[PDB]
């Protein structure tokens, strides 16, 4: 019955934890890694499944791309009792030796977004819940993935805010010119688009959140991710996030 | 070349230089069928893409999802493929008493309560539509018989606190947005939505033509609940209007 | 009764609800004399005020001086006296190679490189004209036979560093404005001026209708000096155009 | 070189390195005639320019109009022509109850509620006068029999909302400025005016010496619109003061 | 090389790559003596520096003084001399009702209410500890039998207005900080202190590992000035914890 | 009755209403001993506090530590105990070629490159000294025989990146501060230090009188190293000057 997600509290069957990928197509994939996956609804960028993990209900809900739709999903799920949010995403590596297929667990986000400011002023840290970050690190490491813990630059755009130049105008606004090297020099691991919003919103709202993402491109090489390695990277990331969910449930 | 998110090529667009960009993927086919020879091109994520023909010219219809960030991707990727004019259509909630359900709003400028616009131009830059698009939208909206409002829209990266909604999980609105609705109301702002600041700033600073038209389906200031019929007519009218606005742009 | 800076009363305006607001006090009489029965009302500081009649309706002509701050005083004080529509007229320097001397620019939005706009609305708010005024100005400008550009203007609180001029006493431009002309050019900005951001933001947030039209008398990217006749023609056209825009605005 | 707005050459200034810069063009001749051999040089827009001699030294008197933007033009163009010291003589509103109409205030630093100052230095930079100028102004004020206050001035790009005036057309003051007058009062700020932030920042960051002395024509503890009755006397005192301050700078 | 402020050389540190950095110079010896072979190295200004050995590895203990600025000097100079890991042990005021005097807080991120953090990274950058350090601090805290909280710390450049204390000389708090404590409380912020924003931002953007654990010496829901009675024992627990955290980092 | 950090009471100050506030606790006794009957009051953290008598009036000497945050604490707590005038003394490095080692700088305004100033007044507020204090400091400095520079100081929350030092652990400086030294040099800024913005803004907005005077002990632009004797004389002169400035401030 929530405005956008089209699900009710009853639909969630007691779920207090959500796995929130960006891509609607990833929802079923994640759900099927758990028990009794059930399709709930799909409207706009929000595809929602429920499943069971060690006897506990878990909701899987896509967020779409971007802080704005992410913020809607988190809010509406929180309205229905969800308190823990595990983003599983795709990401571009900023550092040269973070490779495609590696997993990145965000310890803090550079807030290159707008939606985070709708929850807390810029000085507030876009930081994950410590339990979630711990669970994500553990799940990733236990899985045998190559895992990096660190800061993520989280941008409201895919193109200029991640300093991509292979674009229609080929221009990047002054603020973002040279930004990728600046973040690289500052030890920032990766770019994605939703963690600043997610982490700030949750950390300032009594919700627990984290972000783990599979590296699909190394930005020291090129701007557009290769298709060939997307599926395997995604499969690894969802294995990891489901295990992180297990760790959060008990 | 296939663009990364939209999954279409320039050839797929058959020479289209104009796109109608609703937020909701499900509305794409509904818009396309108002035109000739609608063809599904792709659906990935919150991007459903059709092509159609309007007065013999190819037009793209592509959903953006909610929010500037995903909108910015659709606009960019379509621009790479030759699209130069972008018409946003949707429905919206008004914050002015004189704006009724069923009315149309054509955005003359947006309050940039978003983040993505800043990735194209600093905050000082105006989130303003192309004048031809705004003009075509006004004319199309008027020709539909609806009352049309030209004015400023507050474009928020959130549905909840940025639109000063308190009926939420925390019930809190960050300091920045406390009292903001009344502020915008007093400044004559017509409505809230969530994509126009990004769309208009991006396009106006990138040599792209953009505008936004929206049917009003609710009013924050009115207790009355619009009936099903009026809402349905408003949704249908909004897309008839945007298609007619596209026709005016292609003339 | 008598407004403090302008030195006029509501009665002096003879029911005028529209003002034409050039920057230069010396231009006021010229504009007034394009209309019927021009009457000198007052001159104080940068504020020369005339009244005239256009199609039987009273119109105020009031100079603003250079800059948002003095403009904001004139607009406010005229608004206190019942003026609701403000038509900025002037001449301007373009920054786009395709914009030629003699062309007209009608502002669709302004880059807020000023301070006074912030005294009316936070930076996120668009410095946007009233749609009717912009439409009337476009129509008047097009009917003049001039080439007309609708687009964004960069509105600077300075003539020198904020317009990235280096031929100055210090030869320095603060970091904020270094490379800024090229940035605005690449963003499609048509010209620099010094009052529109304030005017448009103030009016758009205060229930007043405003717009700006300017004849192009120089182009920052061109080396040719326009001849005296061309400059005179352009000045004359700019004020003929604003008076015609006023005519179109009158009910 | 003939400077663009002021219409004077360096030779016209007869070696003047100091300018007295009132806001009101009508005040220029009044200042000039307190000195020797006053000559009218030019009048264009809000810029009326005289030269005179003080203890055998050339001094320029040049109005700035109201606002940082027009002020910044005058200062720049005078600086191009060799002027290095700028003494603003203005009118001001006191925001401390103990200050009386007719008192003089010499600004020791300005709250930068303007836009033009940012075109010279980022906001962190202090809008501070040259210490010699401030010292000369204080001494000149005391020696002229004036009651003088030294302190911080809030320097606003608007007369109305940025000085938290409510007796206005809309009666609204943007969020930023709501409660601002009491906040500045609580912080010990003495007065409001409109040009000192721009003048002082521009000069302090450009190797020019500047100061601002202003006659208190209103106390905001009582009212928002200055009484007419005391304007002339206050102005006459202020110009006596500023000429003597100029004398002290030339010694 | 002898670093400018700390007055120590790389050789003095005997290969230390980890520093414990309390704010209070008097706390340095107290920390060092929990380790093996503590040796005084230097004391200059707020910087008292000892070396000691923990499980055979050299560890530096260096006070920072109060504030990001002096902290930033200590961290930089220690980093020049090979230190890569920095463990702040401090005192803090809790702002959550459930947190008790004597509890420990391990900062998972800081609200950057400081200025020095901006000298290392723009405000968007998260003031976040190194994950290993935060992990080590939590475990150390738990293993000491103390009550520990993981969460966000508001890190202020002032003790008084930036922590919204009103029992002060002026009794005023600048607009920005009015209501700020409640705002942070509502956002789940655990405590106030003064150095973590600077420390964490500097380190996280400079390839250094940092964390902050602080003993709660006051709950701000109760009072503004910490009671003297519980200071010593709260300090004693905090330093036991930080030394054990160091042990875990060196393992 | 006993302030939290300084560990002194009002009675301890013996009616002192003026404090000399060096940064270095070790310098406190030296300053106190220039006056009569110096008495040690307290030492805690970076705060060493003495009292002495100057022309029969009690004067406090209190170190502040490095940086605005610790300074703000000392000023506040002394103000709680009746201190109203604060004279910052120290030595500094100049960034202008014309400023020589041994010269004195009296700050007329500070560039607010700090955070703590914002906890007292928004950025637009000028970090300006009290005019009487600045006057007294200028007079004392000039009477010493030193060359005295009245001008703007850049007040940084860091010693390293905020003063654009590259000889550091990371060897880089955040974008904001890249090229900043040359920018301040070109804007006429005399020197960097680390406390004046906080001190001056706090005091000027809190009804306290403050100023800063410093002896120049090095010049960023000169490769020549001053000898021990010159540095010693400059250090000595700086504190003699501040004591004489105190004398001038007293009644
Ligand atoms: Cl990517
Ligand atoms: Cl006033
Ligand atoms: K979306
Ligand atoms: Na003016
Ligand atoms: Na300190």
């Amino acid at each position: 019955t929530v405005f956008h997600l089209g699900v009710t509290e009853a639909d969630l069957n007691g779920a207090t934890l959500a796995i929130i990928p960006g891509d609607p197509a990833r929802v079923q994939k994640i759900a099927e890694l758990m028990d009794n996956p059930v399709f709930l609804a799909s409207h706009r960028e929000y595809t929602v499944y429920r499943a069971e993990l060690d006897g506990q209900s878990v909701v899987v809900c896509s967020t779409g791309i971007g802080g704005p739709s992410t913020s809607i999903a988190v809010e509406e799920l929180a309205q229905l009792g969800v308190r823990t949010f595990l983003r599983v995403g795709t990401t571009g590596a900023i550092q040269p030796h973070v490779n495609v297929g590696d997993m990145i667990v965000t310890t803090g986000s550079v807030r290159l977004d707008g939606a985070s400011l709708h929850f807390a002023p810029m000085e507030f840290p876009a930081v994950p819940d410590f339990d979630v970050a711990t669970a994500m690190k553990a799940a990733a490491q236990e899985s045998g993935a190559t895992v990096h813990m660190g800061v993520t630059a989280s941008s409201d755009t895919f193109y200029p805010g991640q300093e991509r130049y292979d674009t229609f105008t080929g221009r990047v606004v002054r603020r973002f010119q040279g930004s990728m090297k600046e973040w690289q020099d500052m030890g920032v691991l990766n770019f994605e688009m939703e963690s600043a919003t997610l982490l700030t919103m949750c950390a300032s709202s009594g919700l627990k959140a984290g972000c783990v993402a599979g590296v699909i491109i190394n930005r020291t090489q090129k701007e557009i991710p290769d298709h060939a390695t997307l599926k395997e990277t995604e499969a690894r990331s969802i294995k990891v996030v489901v295990e992180a969910a297990r760790k959060m449930l008990k």
